[PDB]
């Protein structure tokens, strides 16, 4: 039948306006944040590691590293 709707995958619940995808899966404009710091991806740039969306700032911070001095 026609009993399914796009509800955000995160917490749960419905979408009715504001909203985004990842992963052929629905995530509320609020929800599709950092893993890290919890921003609000939906609209700057992010990319994923594994499984889960760090913003390029935490993504150069947790992984990345400078030199022992410095
Ligand atoms: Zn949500
Ligand atoms: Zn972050």
């Amino acid at each position: 039948g026609s009993s399914g709707s796009s509800g955000c995958v995160q917490c749960k619940k419905p979408i009715t306006t504001g909203g985004v995808t990842y992963r052929e899966q629905p995530w509320h404009k609020e929800c599709f944040v950092c893993t890290a710091c919890r921003k609000q991806l939906s609209g700057q740039r992010f990319t994923a590691r594994d499984d889960f969306a760090y913003c390029l700032n935490c993504f150069c911070d947790l992984y990345a590293s400078g030199p022992s001095s410095g």
